[PDB]
């Protein structure tokens, strides 16, 4: 996984919320797929990939058994910048047997 090294602030701070924020989502005794989604109503300097890959690759660190899908996604975690913000929206969608 990232080598691991400070640096953009903006990220590193995200890092640890979306970590202690999503750990009941995805680190045990949570668990399960989820589907990581970038969205910018404005034009922003930190890439895309970086926050969605990122925020990805600690997903897994929390439970093993965690991993990111993109068809049969449990969660889904939304990025959405505001004020220059790091807005993370959690989803809990289930077709299975309504």
């Amino acid at each position: 996984g990232s080598s691991g090294s400070s640096g953009k602030a903006f990220l590193e701070d995200m890092k640890k919320y979306a970590e202690t924020f999503l750990e009941p989502w995805f680190k045990a005794p949570n668990k399960g797929t989820f589907q990581i989604v970038y969205k910018s109503r404005n034009n922003s300097h930190v890439n895309r990939e970086e926050v969605i890959r990122e925020l990805a690759g600690i997903v897994c660190t929390l439970n093993s058994e965690n991993k990111v899908d993109l068809t049969n996604p449990q969660y889904t975690v939304v990025v959405e910048i505001i004020k220059a913000v790091c807005c993370l929206s959690v989803v809990k969608s289930g077709p299975s047997s309504g």
